[PDB]
């Protein structure tokens, strides 16, 4: 079905935008992330596509799980976490949302070496 470059692209990627404090709401619900169970820490990336896809040549790092496939961002990228509520039950799934500008770590894979997974911001 869906790629694991596409499932990045869902999951992480708003190069489209300045968000409210609905932000992770609306999105967290439109990007599918909420369909099965709420999913409970998510991040946006709001750069370019291009951008977030050169980070897999710039600095390489240990990703959380151990594997050597991670790599961060040489600048600060401006992002929005989204992080359940304690108030929130699903389906009605309720996040707060963060902006912040900070380097971010992503795990990148294949031919052509895109992200794959999002594994921290630092």
């Amino acid at each position: 079905k869906e790629t694991a470059a596409a499932k990045f692209e869902r999951q992480h990627m708003d190069s489209s935008t300045a968000s409210s404090s609905n932000y992770c709401n609306q999105m967290m619900k439109s990007r599918n992330l909420t369909k099965d169970r709420c999913k409970p820490v998510n991040t946006f990336v709001h750069e370019s596509l291009a951008d977030v896809q050169a980070v897999c040549s710039q600095k390489n790092v240990a990703c959380k799980n151990g594997q050597t496939n991670c790599y961060q961002s040489y600048s600060t990228m401006s992002i929005t976490d989204c992080r359940e509520t304690g108030s929130s039950k699903y389906p009605n799934c309720a996040y707060k949302t963060t902006q912040a500008n900070k380097h971010i770590i992503v795990a990148c894979e294949g031919n052509p070496y895109v992200p794959v997974h999002f594994d921290a911001s630092v």
